[PDB]
């Protein structure tokens, strides 16, 4: 019993701060309160049952500042300590407690530096930077181990990954995807990492890809029913979704389901808004 929130910043072509929540118990994708400031290429991810938003661009200003939602009480507190620098279309995760946000753009360079939250304390101190630089990277945990896939460098999108330990706080690169995905979505279904969607060094696309945390190798995975770039991608109470992105055409608001038994993807009815390049996160209540 999970829900999924979903926190975009890409329409029409306004940034957009409106906030939304899915619940599969209705199965209904109403709204909850927007962000008190809108986030164009958000990262997010829940920390102990807390939706917290890192910066991004509101149409203008890239932005460094964080909020995060209880989602009991239905409310944005911008009162978490801003970021070291400015940055958008960056992926955070969480593990071990504290909040880990990776490189991103900051409208020169694209970025490679990585600093992590600590929530108890509210210091916010940064970490190892991650060698060769990552904007529109999505993140995942496998193994209490943060994993970095793909991304866009300074200039073109990348196909290799990089894990991260905590405790030895240093990056170690592992096996490279099999195509240049920017702006993709991963999460951690089956004991595995998925990483769908993005824009490679042409188009938008739909393959998708599996990472085996015990052979170190990646497996092509039965492609979307639509190219989805600037996608998320969250694993609720036990299945597998991807939300929201482009394609070539127009902005998104449907969401697919992987079906392993069929080993397919079925098109939902999909959200209100039409978000590319929105955060997701989910919690259990």
């Amino acid at each position: 019993g999970e829900v999924l929130f979903a926190v975009g910043g890409w329409a029409s072509g306004d940034a957009i701060s409106s906030v939304e929540r899915y619940d599969p118990q209705t199965n209904e994708w109403r709204m909850v309160a927007s962000m008190s400031k809108r986030r164009c290429g958000v990262g997010v991810s829940v920390l102990d049952d807390l939706l917290y938003a890192v910066g991004g661009h509101d149409g203008s200003s890239y932005l460094n500042s964080v909020e995060r939602y209880d989602p009991k009480t239905n409310q944005w507190s911008s009162d978490v300590a801003p970021t070291s620098t400015a940055r958008t279309s960056v992926g955070v995760a969480v593990l071990g407690g504290f909040l880990y946000a990776v490189g991103g753009q900051d409208g020169v360079s694209a970025l490679n530096i990585v600093e992590r939250y600590d929530p108890k304390e509210n210091k916010w101190t940064r970490v190892a930077s991650m060698s060769t630089r990552r904007l529109g990277v999505a993140v995942a945990v496998l193994g209490g181990f943060l994993y970095a896939v793909g991304g866009s460098d300074g200039t073109s999108p990348l196909n290799t990954v990089e894990r991260y330990n905590p405790q030895e706080n240093r990056w170690h690169t592992i096996a490279p995807m099999g195509t240049r995905r920017k702006h993709l979505g991963c999460a951690v279904y089956q004991d595995m990492i998925y990483a769908v969607g993005g824009r490679d060094d042409t188009t938008e696309l739909s393959s998708a890809e599996r990472y085996n945390p015990r052979t170190n190798q990646w497996s092509p995975v039965v492609a979307m029913t639509s190219r989805r770039s600037g996608v998320g991608l969250a694993v609720v109470n036990g299945q597998l979704m991807a939300v929201g992105g482009f394609d070539g055409t127009t902005y998104l608001k449907t969401i697919e389901v992987f079906d392993p038994d069929a080993n397919t993807w079925r098109l939902y009815g999909g959200m209100n808004y039409r978000r590319l390049g929105g955060g997701v996160g989910v919690i259990k209540m």
